[PDB]
């Protein structure tokens, strides 16, 4: 869809607890964390172990608010990281759906997004998100 | 160096805490958590992530208790990971050469890893664990 370093973050709520999410736009890849409140540390954090992992350039959020910290700004700031873009609801009801094999929620978000992941498209190049941004990151872009 | 489903795991101490590592033979790309103990507990939950991420085949430690409790076994049995192989001194070193300007040692970790991960090899073919990673994997390998 978009450039191969863009990403979408945003913070989902599920009894009582926030599930982080972050959404490597292009690829519909999924990874996620879930974590007991929405503070600019846990979304700091979050933005690092991403960060070393894949070639994040540009993160966009719903709620621009989650990014006014001096901790996520920090955070951005040594990764090399800018704002703003230059699957929610269906992981919540995977998650819904395996919640039940799941003895915590932890377990069952870490479940759907393997799910959600794994998931080959039925279709024309029926490849999973998985694999996706393997290959759009591997054909040098991002 | 070994089949792109291979990784190694294993727990490293530091400052009271725990690390989890996680390194990709074949790459030399590295993910790691910090925790409160080692716990089968937190070795599973760990183990789902990873394979939710990449295709994780087969998983090899230097300490064959920690795959025992039957919570491993459980997570290994649901994301369908064996056993044995089908940075940590480095690391170590990093995390202590950037532990001043990290506020924490999670955070440190976290920019140890990102350190790690992004250089690349000067050299012939000179690319980066995280590159390597994408790469391998790209080939439809794993």
């Amino acid at each position: 869809d978009c450039s191969p370093g863009i990403w979408q973050l945003d913070c989902t709520h599920l009894e009582g607890k926030v599930i982080l999410v972050a959404v490597h736009v292009a690829s519909g890849y999924i990874e996620a964390e879930v974590i007991p409140a929405e503070t600019g540390q846990e979304t700091a954090y979050f933005l690092l172990k991403l960060a070393g992992r894949w070639p994040v350039k540009t993160v966009h959020t719903d709620n621009g608010s989650n990014f006014t910290s001096t901790t996520v700004k920090a955070a951005c700031w040594w990764a090399g990281i800018k704002q703003e873009f230059g699957m929610n609801k269906e992981l919540k009801k995977i998650i819904g759906q395996v919640r039940d094999q799941a003895e915590h929620l932890k377990t069952a978000v870490q479940m759907a997004v393997f799910i959600h992941n794994k998931k080959r498209k039925g279709g024309i190049g029926g490849y999973s998100a998985g694999e996706r941004i393997v290959d759009i990151i591997a054909t040098d872009i991002q």
